[PDB]
């Protein structure tokens, strides 16, 4: 049938189409998840409006992909999960997005309202389970209110401190029909509001910088979310202050900028008398701004959108509450009427240069060491020389990610996605799929350890199914953080042990991708060149030394 | 060196944790190590506990509750702080829905760093509480034996459920004097309770008055270890019975009194239904029309008093343990002279519907054409299933059709999506079954979608020498295949890869992989996989449009 | 007019809610009306339900659970949206801690206005859930009979607890055809369940071997309506027993086998303790040292299997209903021929310690000097309590000393702060008792601090003609008086008004007020208050430093 010559009603619309039109109206371009009861019509309706749907292999990776796409696009992107266990699997993405202050829209199906209390198929208190992990969580009780709830959730997830929003969609709401003309419209959510700091706070910030003898600027991913790279790069060029990038703050300032103190991080944090926080929290990543990693009398200028975050752990001398791009614009404006810049010759620049040269001399022999099995720094020598300038880099593991953080530079903002503020394993291939869906014209390279790849390695089939040429590089030392000798007979396997002889790259051959196995330093170069030139996804399985480690440091990263 | 003097009067929280777990009968611990639970896993191995490192906490949390169901005592799940606990919330929810015991042990950031934004600091007890029978943080190391005892008892006693113990870093590493730690009692078997005698007699009176009676055997009886009692009751009453999905095995599926081949007719026409440890939830279609008679009479045997009369009123309430109460029914039946007659119109209608459904699927079971349908595939699978095997089913058509084509003869020998209808339990359940029962064959039959939820755990099986048999029925999508995405249009949301070579994942970890497209290959491939001394994967490219047999009603409705 | 044609086919949610509550035995409804629950209370009265409007939702939620405990079925508390439900969270938490049934019915803003910031919009199911056995929102009017039946069943069956139903405005006012409303079954009596016979015999084995046995009668037996079987068990075993605070009355407090006068000695020296519906929580001092023997043996009779062996291991577990299991023990006592011997050293030590404690308080009971101590005041109070009275006790010294000086001879005749130690239950419990048992005297004895929590509810009693007798023991502070502040110093945080004339609050609402400062006034004032046909307040000013009898251990420790 379906003949156009035949009369049709064509005056009604159902909840799935309203959800699709509302999502597209609010800038949702990507939807990751796994279909089934009752959200099959939602994914189909999303495709009719132009929303790109991506079927994953686990809702855990799907929820991670939604927030990564949100951080990259700047607007909340969707995750579609089924009722019951589909939502519980997605709680991983809600908690992770909450800790990173990233937006996210989780759309979870539910059993029909008329069956509540009966023990229906996958009936669950889904709003209650998700509420403590979301900025916004509500159930859409009737289809004609879908435009209201979608605009509500997107605005709550995008405005202020970004967080996750959850919308519960019962099956009878998805399938319920309403008159096309009887549905109330909803306004389109615009750019998140930016606010400014008082003028006396701006001048007090510039005064404190001039009074500092060993100043240090710390650039966090809050500035990347603000798209403040232009303002920050103008601020560092105008002030000539040394800066330190956070893990995912890399790229906002080019990693090869001569004012970076990355190769002297411990000394810079320890000896600085004044610290300028740019969208960065004094949490575990920055060692709480307290001893034994900071001077007891460290002075703090804190720029954060959340007023409650000011003075946490270490008191802030100058508070700058508001948007990063807007406030740094003020600082650049107020600097134009001043002749102060950090002088070109100070003992502080002298000490930073020495510590950078000292740390480079410590890792230099390991970078050149060609003996097999290879160490971490030897592996990254061949990786780094082949990472394009506009690449998007996903990092996951312990030594693989942390050493890769210092060996893989980023010259553009929002081009690094790692374990983040939650220290999460399982974001690897989910972040890569999101990066490959948002920037299909840019290279996507995921560098994971053997343990990290096992959390989401099945998502490699997702990439090959949607033609995503993701370059997965596995650093297999045979365990979690460290290799282990093979157990004697009767001796159980070590709890951290994995499979050092595993051929993870054959998973790529299972889904039409390219697989490469490396055990010798002479194989590494040609194996990476082949995986880069391969028109499709690839896996390079590098068997590294079991005892390999990072260069020694005065303090432990966790302490 | 033993010559050097050493102080030995102190013990930390990880070792007290291991000793308490071993004392309470915890034999298996699944999880992934890392800060701060590494000492817990190491100390557990020192006390003889079997630790099994998984590839995702999601599968680890599913394996723990499966081992708890098989062993009959709460088993452990060890996860790191923060996202390790959040990833394991899947198992807590699934254990809660199935009324299975489970003990989740989650690490936590140091207490003295709370509020500072510590690494993986999280309100873990608050998140897990709505999914647990019991949830509490261990504040001091000297109270570990107390909390482990109370947690295991709360998971095991009464209606079983999940328990959670939060272990901060400072508690794990904190030392205490060994002679000062307060001992804890050992949690015994879950207490059993009986029904009043007039309830037992009223239940037998209702059975004798029924013209079309039906006993429904649920997995509560499998949990209660009541197979001997149920078998005696069915044998002496001659009552027809229907087995729930995981209730299969309590009665052997080849028993002549089974109505499984006429399930829809039995539920719709029965004038009396005897629920043995089974809920009137979605699996039994709520005991209501259009699947049941409006006047259906219910005898309900359940351990939870609040469950009696849900959806459909219960004429006779039997609240208590399934083994003890069926034992009462066997004893009260001795003092009578009744069994359901050997020739009734009810028995003839059941036999006629059974034969009718047999003739409906007979051409599909014999059809050798390629690509094969589901029933043709299971003809070779069922012919090679040992009678003592443990069967893991996962998917939609693969699991549902596998439920009718793969019979069970021992209780607690099928593990499927369960009452939650969960995808992601496949290889986690198989790893659990392979650990608890190393001398028995473990066969997991999954769809191509269900295998992707936990397919990484094949490395866990190969690393621990578990000869798991994974048979993948690949139709190229979720529930149904799909033609190629054409005309520049996107792929269908349910579509996966029909040409995927999942068996190559087995060769990634030293296992054996077999690829089957033709019906002539299925036999030799299954023979080789079963004889291979190690884990194996059989990937079968079935027809994209293959479906189950037509029914009067949809399974969900 | 009746001559006019009217359409009687439709019915709204408020009327359906009323008929469902009446069908499920809800006779009493306490609360405060307003948006949107006004049609609910009016509909309840139209079905014969007694509605009682309180002055605070705190006392309403408390009066509901007390009326439930007194009737044996869940009674209703009706509150408005937002702050009405939050004010009622007090009763939910208290009902959960005491294992008492309760049905809280909370109004809610219209569903079509959710997310808009509607009047008193609140996540009311989410806030109430961690305090209820059952919490759910009624989404459509046609499902009201279903939700009311399931809520009453959840609150009544198993271990009792609180139930919450969320009633949105559009559900209350929404209409549906009567003929299409799905009917609901009537929730019957809570199911009882027996203990296995080998546990019954093992329990009697332990009792025969014990040299110093002690039975403890908890209020779980009073809820089970087991007074007949407990009185038969004690009489035939001739065992010493100890009543818990609200377990008083199950056995008559004047029974010669009571060890109430030697409570501390009986607990510390007993080699076997028989818990009858009593927990080893703070009330029974955890069954642990320094209040019990290290190696004390425990027979524990509880309905909750998870409660067995808490703090102190249970040697013999008796999981099931109190009345039913004690009935088994009485049957098994016939096959035996054992009683605890008439002359044992254990009986001589109990009698000597009872006589010692009476000689320690005898001078205080006899001291006629004014201002009076606690025991002198209770001398005239106890002599004027009818044997069929209902005693409400609240405060610290007032309640604790009143527990030992006001005997109960019938069960479920005493209501006090309970397992939560709540201040604010006084006048709410009294209104509940006066509503449920109008033919019995209701005497409430409160401290000055406890009366301030709910004293405004005296207007409710006068408004409904409840002759509640309120006796205030005013020492001018919380647990202890205070010298008036001097030298410009601030008032003590525990101090109140020692010269307050609380009895004038009774005169504000037509009741009778009496003020007492000397022992010569106490008698005549109590007589005139008991005879006054109406509610009354007797305000007694006691010595600021009056205290309880000294003990070896503090009640809390
Ligand atoms: C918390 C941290 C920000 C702390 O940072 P650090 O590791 O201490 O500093 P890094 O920037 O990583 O650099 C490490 C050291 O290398 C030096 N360094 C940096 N760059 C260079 C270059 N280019 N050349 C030579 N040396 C270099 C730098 O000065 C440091 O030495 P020094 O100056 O001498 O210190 C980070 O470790 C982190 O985010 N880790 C992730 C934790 C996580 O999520 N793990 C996964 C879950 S773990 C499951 O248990
Ligand atoms: C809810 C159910 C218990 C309903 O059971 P049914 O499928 O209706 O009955 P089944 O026992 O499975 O058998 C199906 C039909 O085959 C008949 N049958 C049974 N055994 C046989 C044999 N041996 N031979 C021939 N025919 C048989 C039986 O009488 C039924 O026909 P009729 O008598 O004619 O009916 C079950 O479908 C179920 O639990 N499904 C799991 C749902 C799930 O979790 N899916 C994954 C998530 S789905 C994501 O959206
Ligand atoms: C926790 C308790 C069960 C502990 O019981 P005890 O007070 O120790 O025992 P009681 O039965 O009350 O009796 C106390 C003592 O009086 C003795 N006693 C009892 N009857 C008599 C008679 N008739 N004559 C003489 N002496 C007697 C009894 O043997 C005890 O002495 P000895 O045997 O010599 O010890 C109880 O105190 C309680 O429930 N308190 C409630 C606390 C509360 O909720 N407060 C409100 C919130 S508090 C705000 O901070
Ligand atoms: N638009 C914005 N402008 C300024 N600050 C922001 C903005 N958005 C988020 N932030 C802040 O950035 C902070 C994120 O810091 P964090 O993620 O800990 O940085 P890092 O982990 O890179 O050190 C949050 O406290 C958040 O309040
Ligand atoms: N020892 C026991 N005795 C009796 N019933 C039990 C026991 N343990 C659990 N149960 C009950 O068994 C029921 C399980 O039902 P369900 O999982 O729905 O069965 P199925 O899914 O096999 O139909 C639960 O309601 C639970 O209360
Ligand atoms: N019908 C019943 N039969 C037996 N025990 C019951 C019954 N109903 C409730 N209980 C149990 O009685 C116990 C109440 O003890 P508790 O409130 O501590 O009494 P007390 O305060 O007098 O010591 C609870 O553990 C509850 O599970
Ligand atoms: C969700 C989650 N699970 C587990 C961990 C614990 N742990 C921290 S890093 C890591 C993997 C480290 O090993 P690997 O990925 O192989 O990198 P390597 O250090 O060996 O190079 C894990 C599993 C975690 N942080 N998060
Ligand atoms: C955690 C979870 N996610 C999603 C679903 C939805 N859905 C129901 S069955 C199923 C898989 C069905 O496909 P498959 O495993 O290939 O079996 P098939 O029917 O195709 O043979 C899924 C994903 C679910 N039930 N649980
Ligand atoms: C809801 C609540 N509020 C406060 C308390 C604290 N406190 C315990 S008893 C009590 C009052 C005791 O004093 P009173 O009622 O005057 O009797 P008294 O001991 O003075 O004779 C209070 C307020 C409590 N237990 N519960
Ligand atoms: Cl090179
Ligand atoms: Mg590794
Ligand atoms: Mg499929
Ligand atoms: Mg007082």
């Amino acid at each position: 049938f379906q003949s156009n010559a035949m009369a049709k009603s064509e005056g009604k619309v159902n909840g799935a189409t309203l959800m699709a039109r509302a999502l597209q109206q609010q800038g949702v371009q990507y939807m990751f998840g796994i279909v089934g009861f009752p959200v099959i019509p939602i994914a189909i309706a999303a495709q009719r409006e132009g929303i790109t749907y991506i079927g994953m292999r686990n809702e855990q990776s799907a929820s991670y992909a939604a927030q990564a796409a949100s951080y990259l696009t700047g607007r909340p992107q969707a995750c579609l999960v089924v009722s019951g266990p589909g939502v519980v699997h997605a709680l991983a993405g809600l908690a992770n997005a909450q800790v990173n202050c990233w937006p996210m829209l989780l759309i979870g199906g539910a059993s029909a309202i008329e069956q509540n209390g009966m023990g229906a198929f996958q009936e669950e208190r889904q709003v209650l389970l998700a509420s403590p992990l979301c900025k916004y969580a509500h159930q859409v009780e009737r289809p004609e209110r879908i435009p209201y709830y979608v605009e509500q959730a997107v605005r709550s997830a995008l405005f202020g401190r970004p967080g996750a929003a959850y919308l519960d969609m019962p099956d009878d709401v998805i399938l319920g029909e309403v008159e096309e003309a009887a549905v109330r419209p909803a306004a389109t959510v615009g750019e998140p509001p930016r606010s400014l700091a008082p003028q006396e706070n701006i001048e007090a910030a510039l005064d404190a910088l001039q009074s500092a003898k060993r100043p240090l600027v710390i650039v966090g991913k809050g500035m990347a979310w603000s798209r403040a790279e232009n303002e920050v790069r103008q601020f560092i060029e105008r002030t000539r202050l040394p800066f330190l990038a956070t893990p995912m703050g890399k790229g906002v300032m080019p990693d090869d900028h001569p004012l970076s103190v990355g190769g002297a991080r411990s000394h810079a944090l320890q000896e600085a008398d004044l610290v300028f926080l740019l969208g960065a929290r004094f949490n575990w990543i920055l060692h709480f701004g307290l001893p034994p990693r900071y001077s007891k009398d460290v002075r703090v200028i804190q720029l954060d959108l959340s007023a409650e975050e000011i003075g946490n752990n270490r008191q802030a001398e100058v508070a700058l509450v508001g948007d990063g791009k807007a406030i740094v614009g003020q600082l650049n404006q107020a600097l134009s009427s001043r002749q102060w810049f950090y002088p070109a010759e100070t003992p502080w620049r002298e000490a930073i240069a020495a510590k950078i040269a000292g740390n480079q001399a410590a890792v230099a022999p390991m970078i050149a060491d060609n003996t097999s099995p290879m160490n971490y720094y030897r592996v990254y020598r061949d990786i780094a020389a082949r990472l394009p300038r506009n690449a998007i880099i996903v990092g996951e593991g312990a030594n693989t990610m942390d050493i890769g953080r210092t060996q893989m530079p980023n010259f553009e903002p929002r081009s690094r996605l790692d374990a983040g503020s939650y220290g999460t394993m399982g974001i690897g291939l989910g972040f890569a799929v999101a990066a490959a869906a948002v920037h299909p014209g840019r290279p996507v390279i995921a560098v994971q350890g053997d343990s990290a790849f096992g959390f989401s390695g099945m998502e490699f089939e997702t990439a090959a199914r949607y033609g995503m040429p993701i370059k997965v590089i596995i650093l297999n030392n045979g365990g979690i953080g460290m290799g282990s000798p093979a157990p004697r007979d009767g001796q159980p396997g070590m709890p951290h042990a994995l499979s050092h002889d595993a051929r993870y790259e054959r998973i790529a051959e299972a889904f039409g991708g390219a697989g490469f196995y490396v055990t010798d330093s002479a194989e590494l170069g040609p194996a990476l060149d082949a995986a880069m030139a391969f028109k499709g996804p690839a896996i390079v399985n590098i068997k590294i030394a079991a005892t390999a480690d990072r260069k020694p440091q005065q303090f432990n990263w966790h302490g």
